């Protein structure tokens, strides 16, 4: 018996059609995360019971901090072949400034962004 | 010297140039929000001693709930029900069902929408 209300917005992410004032029992609508997001969960919507079913999240990406590789010691190998901003499940390959050998307790010299965080490595002399 | 990185991400917003590896010191570029959502803060961030300035955030719209709206004996004033999505700072005008009265002693019929968040009135 129980209809829906409008889809509800989500972060960095659309509905693929106009939304309607008021949905029917079984309708489903369908979202898209912005470009660089990684859309994760149902892609699509359905209304049950007056209830409209879970959203999906956009996972958010990643920019790489000249902030922090400057203080972390650490420069991009292939700067040419890497990318600023990283999707989710996207990597960074880093290496040490000459003069600086790695870390003991740091993390890896390859690292993937995960939903807006990205674990950097460290470097000392 | 204190050139800066790549700008950073904004939820819903973004930077209205192309995003380069490296800025030199005073550059700026410069953020708009997603279409429903309202730029809250400097829309203009700057590179100063290698840093760069606070971000805006993009405030959230708001949508009418109907599950809300029948559970608080509520609807929207008729040349209003037709604008589902509020950006922050817009309103929505309530009026009370046939038959209830504006209850004791709810906020106001008329309702502001802020950050996505929207103070229903009762009836």
């Amino acid at each position: 018996t129980g209809k829906c209300g409008p889809p509800p917005p989500i972060d960095n992410g659309d509905i693929t059609s106009f939304p309607l004032s008021v949905y029917a029992p079984a309708s489903s609508v369908e979202y898209q995360c912005q470009n660089l997001y990684q859309l994760e969960g149902n892609k699509r919507i359905t209304c049950r019971n007056g209830q409209w079913s879970e959203p999906p999240k956009c996972l958010h990406p990643c920019v790489i901090s000249r902030e922090i590789m400057e203080n972390y010691n650490i420069a991009l190998r292939w700067t040419a072949k890497q990318k600023l901003y990283l999707r989710t499940g996207e990597s960074a390959e880093f290496v040490c400034k000459r003069g600086y050998r790695l870390s003991s307790r740091s993390h890896t010299l390859r690292t993937t962004c995960w939903d807006g965080k990205l674990e950097y490595p460290t470097c000392a002399k």
